[PDB]
C-alpha cells in the first residue's frame, strides 16, 4: 500500500505534454453622425453685339 | 491533525494548471468641421465674322 506503481508503460524518456486553451470574446459599437450646410451664388452678365 | 493528506490523487507529474482572464473597456470620441469658401469669375471674349 503505496502508489509506486510503475509497472507499466514507465515513458520517462521525458516526453513533456502541452495543451493551450484559448477563448476570447469581442464587441463593437460605432455612431458616425455628419452634417453638412453648402450654399452657393453666381452673376452672369452677358452680351452679343450682331 | 498535520494536513499532509495526500492519499489519493497524488499527480506531481509536475501538472501546472494556469488560467489567464482579462477584461478591456474602451470608449472614443471625434469632432471633424470643415469649413469651404470659394469663388470664381471668367470673362467670355467672343466674336465671329461671317
Amino acid at each position: 500500500c503505496i502508489t509506486h506503481e510503475d509497472y507499466l508503460n514507465v515513458v520517462y524518456s521525458s516526453s513533456e505534454v502541452e495543451k493551450y486553451l484559448q477563448s476570447q470574446g469581442f464587441t463593437e459599437h460605432n455612431e458616425d453622425t455628419t452634417s453638412n450646410t453648402d450654399e452657393t451664388s453666381n452673376q452672369n452678365a452677358t452680351s452679343l453685339d450682331n
